[PDB]
């Protein structure tokens, strides 16, 4: 653990998903979760660096990765019908990517 700074993506994902999935969970401010997950889209698309932050795109490509990738859909469709599923991918992965 903490090889250098204990950075890792999973680490920011645990809370980057909690601070997001919570802003929607019972905050009725899905717009807020979109701001904490906004960098989690870019910090997930830029690509893997070392070989540690790759237990999500290769384990659950459909998780957060797809729960967000539906941006062109969440933008034009803007239907909570995608967010209700994104919450499932976020919550379903919240335990998966957790590695409890």
């Amino acid at each position: 653990e903490l090889i250098r700074v204990a950075i890792l993506w999973h680490e920011m994902w645990h809370e980057g998903l909690e601070e997001a999935s919570r802003l929607y969970f019972g905050e009725r401010n899905v717009k807020g979760m979109f701001e904490v997950l906004e960098p989690l889209h870019a910090m997930m698309e830029r690509g893997p660096q070392t070989l540690k932050e790759t237990s999500f795109n290769q384990a659950y490509g459909r998780d957060l990765m797809e729960a967000q990738e539906w941006c062109r859909k969440y933008m034009k469709s803007g239907n909570v019908k995608d967010l209700t599923q994104a919450w499932d991918l976020y919550y379903h992965v919240f335990r998966r990517i957790s590695k409890q």
